[PDB]
């Protein structure tokens, strides 16, 4: 049976640091979208990379949220850091 959905959740692991960062969010108007992604960190650990748009964050809508908002957000957050990432990627050839 087929499905959407649209949008996966990631589990980082704790404590901070999580070795990855984010631009955009409420404040620029943007999606918070992951920019760097530590490598043998704790986000590439679970699945986080970079690009990806925090839909919300532990389950919280990160739609509206400010680069201090998703920031203080996460860096409060335990692990595992829940992170919905939204990945909306169609297949291409040519």
């Amino acid at each position: 049976g087929s499905s959407g959905s649209s949008g996966l959740t990631v589990d980082v692991a704790g404590p901070a640091p999580w070795g990855f960062r984010i631009s955009g969010g409420r404040d620029f108007h943007t999606p918070i979208i992951v920019t760097k992604v530590t490598e043998r960190g704790k986000a590439e650990a679970a699945d986080l990379r970079p690009g990806d748009i925090i839909v919300a964050i532990n389950g919280q809508s990160a739609e509206n949220m400010l680069h201090a908002e998703a920031q203080s957000k996460i860096r409060q957050s335990a692990s595992p850091l829940r992170l919905q990432l939204d990945r909306s990627s169609g297949p291409s050839s040519g």
